């Protein structure tokens, strides 16, 4: 199975992501996560970047395009893969389709903009293994920890108001479209489209995307 979601940044794409991961078996391919720690290690593809992510722009499509190739090429992406947060643009879409990358569910997380700055001024990360938590909407088990690793959890550097009014501008602008991209291509048949209602409570979401994807 290979999955798309598509959502404002907050939306809680990479939080069902997880989820889905757990269940169904198949990885989840952020490009924002490999961009952060292609940034950390900078010794491979996608190293360019922390200036223009902290300034909540998006990253030139053919680097993502690439790193999304080579990402997907590992064999733990053999049987199926969840993007997230890839594609972004018209163009990384169309990669796909030249590229020969078909889709099985796209899944658009509806999340309006007056509660995106609230979730993402809360959100810590674990870098290391990708998990998400919100300091009050999804807490640690620990405050300020990883629930497994007890690691300290850390802010992301774009995770600041004023850099998230702008990535949500960028996201209308160059992101949004996707939406009605994905939706021409399921009234053709070439996937199956959902929208689910990004703001209920987590475990719902939860439920809600388990009842689609069976
Ligand atoms: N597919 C992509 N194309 C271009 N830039 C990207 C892409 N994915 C991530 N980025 C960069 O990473 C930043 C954060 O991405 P991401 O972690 O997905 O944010 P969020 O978690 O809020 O959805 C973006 O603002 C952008 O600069
Ligand atoms: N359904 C939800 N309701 C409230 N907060 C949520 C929900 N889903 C995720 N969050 C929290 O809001 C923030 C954004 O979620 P996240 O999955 O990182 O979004 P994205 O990957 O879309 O940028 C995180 O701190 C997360 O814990
Ligand atoms: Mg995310």
């Amino acid at each position: 199975m290979r999955i798309i979601l598509l959502g404002a940044p907050g939306a809680g794409k990479g939080t069902q992501a997880q989820f889905i991961m757990e269940k169904y078996g198949i990885p989840q391919i952020s490009t924002g996560d490999m961009l952060r720690a292609a940034v950390k290690s900078g010794s491979e593809l996608g190293k360019q970047a922390k200036d223009i992510m902290d300034a909540g722009k998006l990253v030139t499509d053919e680097l993502v395009i690439a790193l999304v190739k080579e990402r997907i090429a590992q064999e733990d992406c053999r049987n199926g893969f969840l993007l997230d947060g890839f594609p972004r643009t018209i163009p990384q879409a169309d990669a796909m389709k030249e590229a020969g990358i078909n889709v099985d569910y796209v899944l658009e997380f509806d999340v309006p903009d007056e509660l995106i700055v609230d979730r993402i001024v809360g959100r810590r990360v674990h870098a290391p293994s990708g998990r998400v938590y919100h300091v009050k909407f999804n807490p640690p088990k620990v405050e300020g920890k990883d629930d497994v690793t007890g690691e300290e959890l850390t802010t992301r550097k774009d995770d600041q108001e004023e850099t998230v009014r702008k990535r949500l501008v960028e996201y209308h602008q160059m992101t949004a479209p996707l939406i009605g991209y994905y939706s021409k291509e399921a009234e053709a048949g070439n996937t199956k489209y959902a929208k689910v209602d990004g703001t209920k409570p987590v475990a719902e979401v939860r439920a809600d995307l388990e009842k689609i994807l069976g």
